[PDB]
């Protein structure tokens, strides 16, 4: 049965609700982004209207074989009308194609659903600036003050500098980057760019990336692993055994692996700046865990909400324990008292 925080009141709409069969009273299903926890249940047999971004639509058609007639892509930053309700899709600064949704209800209520997001001050100058929001359904993934992390830019600078130095010192080193879903493409693309290489990957992963419009993609990615010194592997293979084996598969082209595991958060951020990060090493294999997040830090989230000043906040993450729920509600109270709303 569909939870309440996936239902938009005063509409026949749901958000990221495909794993519950036919939702009672749902006339249109919105999908914020192409991550499995959100799309789970879509397939070729789906025959209700799905509203999403252009990129998300491309992925629905090609990867899941959803039929074209049921896919309704909307342009960003554009007032559109769905079953008589004005809607706008806004960039969520999450993975490619990820959106937030603004709903303008017939009675005058305005609702923002963030989907998954990484709050940024650039959002303070989109269509949000111009009006009040009565209800915010908020991505609360990292809603606690221990979750502090660097900017994506600082993390990429660290990665590029590390990889460039390693391959310069040993031209026979291979760089590996882990992946488990779309998102975090900048990690591997920025590395390949500095080394003068393409990123080699499986045919299935190549086809996924080709679905995303990213300009100059024929230009940065390939299925020819032999001609590439940056390889993309499943995140599960980013460990000493998986990587020893990969190295075996390369037929003596390389004698060393430097691997990156972009993670959300790790407790080393509580004690260590980006510049201080060091690898785990075993033989000729080093693994760096880097804090590349596509979700708001605590402070990013706090600033977004104190700017927006919603009348009611509905959390969409960490809602399953009484202790988590209580903790988040206590922060929301603080934020409201400090900002004067
Ligand atoms: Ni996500």
């Amino acid at each position: 049965t569909c939870p309440f925080y996936k239902k938009i009141p005063g509409t026949g709409f749901t958000v990221d609700a495909f794993q519950y069969g036919v939702v009672e009273g749902c006339t249109a299903y919105f999908l914020t982004h192409f991550h499995s926890d959100h799309y789970a249940g879509l397939s070729k047999h789906f025959t209700f209207p799905v509203y999403c971004s252009e990129i998300t639509g491309n992925l629905l058609k090609n990867k899941l074989h959803v039929q074209e007639q049921y896919i309704h892509p909307l342009p960003l930053d554009t007032e559109c009308i769905v079953n008589g309700v004005k809607v706008v899709l806004l960039d969520a600064n999450h993975c490619p194609g990820a959106v937030m949704i603004l709903f303008y209800l017939p009675n005058g209520t305005v609702i923002l659903h963030t989907g998954d997001f990484r709050a940024d001050p650039s959002m303070e100058r989109s269509l949000l600036a111009d009006q009040k929001v009565h209800m915010l359904y908020l991505d609360t993934t990292y809603c606690s003050p221990e979750y502090t992390f660097p900017s994506q830019q600082e993390v990429i600078r660290f990665a590029i500098n590390t990889a460039f130095e390693a391959v310069t010192l040993n031209p026979h080193a291979l760089v590996v980057c882990g992946t488990y879903s779309i998102g975090k493409e900048k990690v591997f693309l920025a590395i390949a760019d500095v080394l003068g290489s393409k990123v080699g990957m499986s045919q299935e992963k190549y086809k996924t990336l080709q679905c995303l419009n990213i300009p100059e993609i024929n230009s940065l990615i390939t299925t020819d692993m032999c001609s590439s010194l940056v390889h993309l592997l499943p995140m599960m293979q980013i460990n000493f055994k998986g990587l020893q084996s990969h190295l075996k598969k390369c037929g003596g082209k390389y004698n060393q692996i430097l691997a990156f595991r972009p993670t959300g958060w790790t407790h080393s951020n509580k004690f260590t700046r980006i510049a201080d990060v060091i690898p785990q090493t075993k033989g000729n294999i080093s693994i760096y865990g880097i804090p590349y997040s596509e979700h708001s830090s605590y402070l990013e989230m706090k600033r977004f909400v104190q700017w927006l000043k919603p009348q009611k906040i509905i959390p969409t993450v960490n809602v399953g324990t009484w202790k988590s729920r209580s903790t988040m509600e206590k922060y929301f109270r603080e934020w409201k008292l400090e900002a004067g709303y």
